[PDB]
């Protein structure tokens, strides 16, 4: 049962969900709320290692990720960001979001986006009740053109899901979770399992 | 929630829900009905363009699109179409599906096209409410050997959750709703944002 | 509606689903399950064979998929299967899962390993009511580097969904179901259809 647009907008208004800037009524719809780009990108530097070990000793795997990494990305007035076709960049929503412990978020991209090889996620999309915070995306061009990307475009959609209950271990109050306080595009923190 | 197939069954009975044709007893199972490839494709003509600008001006975007789509391609008697590693195509479903205001739809693929690396989205599977049309797929071929792709092949499958009630911003009746009454393998209209 | 933690503990208790092995407390959070990876492999050999059709003669096909699919790979104690860019290979969950004729499942990887390009399925991500055994992987690294996974690691992760009753045909039940009593990294049995 995701909740329909009015009910989104009860959840907004009761102050039980938040999304902030809250997108106006043209952009909540349906079942899903409209997310926008944000201003922050995140690219990769294969040369500098070989591969990444998944689940390998933390002081390895922390070294490479931040040598693969490149430093945050910040885009001038007017300034597009060039995804080429092959490439994964990492980016973020325009908005905040903050979930309760009873609710649980889902990411779709868009069909426009779609249709031109541009996926939002990579088998990630998952929102956990008790999440605050801008989402960091992953972005995958699969199509056959370079698409440039500019903050403020439309990029994706939310949906929301009451769940069984409220969560007894939400993301807020899990102390191995790794991406409370999320600022900006984010990088992979895989060397904290 | 989503519908089990004994309801998925009643909704299509009571007729708000319509998947045409309809699915025989054999194709719908579990929590899905399954769904079938149509005759409909389009590919990318990348030589023509330097990018797609996501947020450009609506008349240099929309001249773009026009010259790195495809015309339709129609299939003829038993004739293929070659999906190849690497290369994203365009395609319709067989079905037409009608949501009512009260339901939302999604689109999986299949476990048996999934270890082909077939995918049959590209990040964008929510059915509207209020949907009312076939489905266009934006296929990508993540494997190692070309797909041969043959209209009426099964492709994927539906599934349908109602909503915490009927949505008051349904998709067919938004007036800047993009793909309504949308009838074979449809560009992107991103220029519409 | 998706179960809260707390009620996916409950269902495990009152033996309504079932993950063998159980995973603990602290996988366990907010409306997820955390999975693990297994210790089998699959590649594939494209020199074999010009294309998979699909939909083609059941002989022919079947042939071709044991000629592109690997023998079953089985990695040591701590020995690493490296995962390239623009490689598809199949795995399988550590855990199996068992579901009623009343639940639905969902698998998603991880945000940790979406921001270095490891899709850990090709949309197929349903698991169904009657489902019993574990779950076939089918990974694609979409990223920049090399990806060392070792049997253990935490790969993904399940969420669970009352339907709106019970499946009259569950996976269980149906005659053309694919995967019942599976088996490790079993390939596309696509060739049933
Ligand atoms: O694989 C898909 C997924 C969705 N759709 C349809 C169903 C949906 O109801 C509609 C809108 O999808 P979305 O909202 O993701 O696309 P958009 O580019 O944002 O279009 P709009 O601007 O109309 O919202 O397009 C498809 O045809 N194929
Ligand atoms: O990543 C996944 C996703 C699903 N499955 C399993 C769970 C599920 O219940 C079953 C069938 O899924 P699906 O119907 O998508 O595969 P199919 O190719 O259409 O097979 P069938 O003909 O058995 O429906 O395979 C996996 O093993 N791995
Ligand atoms: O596209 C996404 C998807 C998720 N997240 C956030 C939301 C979510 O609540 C959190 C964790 O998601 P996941 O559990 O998939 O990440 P992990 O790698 O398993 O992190 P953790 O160890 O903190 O659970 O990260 C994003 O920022 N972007
Ligand atoms: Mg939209
Ligand atoms: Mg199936
Ligand atoms: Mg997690």
């Amino acid at each position: 049962m995701r909740l329909c647009d009015r009910d989104i907008e009860a959840w907004l208004d009761e102050g039980r969900l938040s999304i902030n800037p809250r997108p106006p009524v043209e952009r909540i719809n349906g079942a899903t709320v409209d997310v926008r780009l944000g201003n922050k990108f995140r690219t990769f530097r294969g040369h500098t290692a070989a591969f990444i070990d998944l689940s390998g000793p933390k002081d390895e795997v922390s070294a490479a990720l931040d040598r693969v990494m490149s430093d945050e990305i910040v885009l001038d007035e007017g300034e597009a960001f060039y995804l080429h076709p092959g490439e994964l960049a990492l980016a973020v929503t325009l908005e905040s979001v903050t979930l309760p412990a009873d609710l649980v978020g889902w990411l779709d991209g868009r069909s426009s986006l779609a249709r031109l090889g541009l996926m939002v996620h990579v088998t990630a999309h998952r929102i956990d009740p008790g999440w605050s915070g801008c989402i960091v995306l992953a972005f995958y061009n699969s199509g056959k053109l370079p698409l440039a990307l500019r903050p403020g475009m439309l990029i994706g959609a939310l949906s929301f899901e009451p769940l069984s209950g409220p969560a007894v271990r939400p993301y807020n109050r899990r102390e191995d979770a790794k991406y409370r306080n999320q600022q900006g595009a984010v990088a992979s923190r895989i060397d904290k399992d």
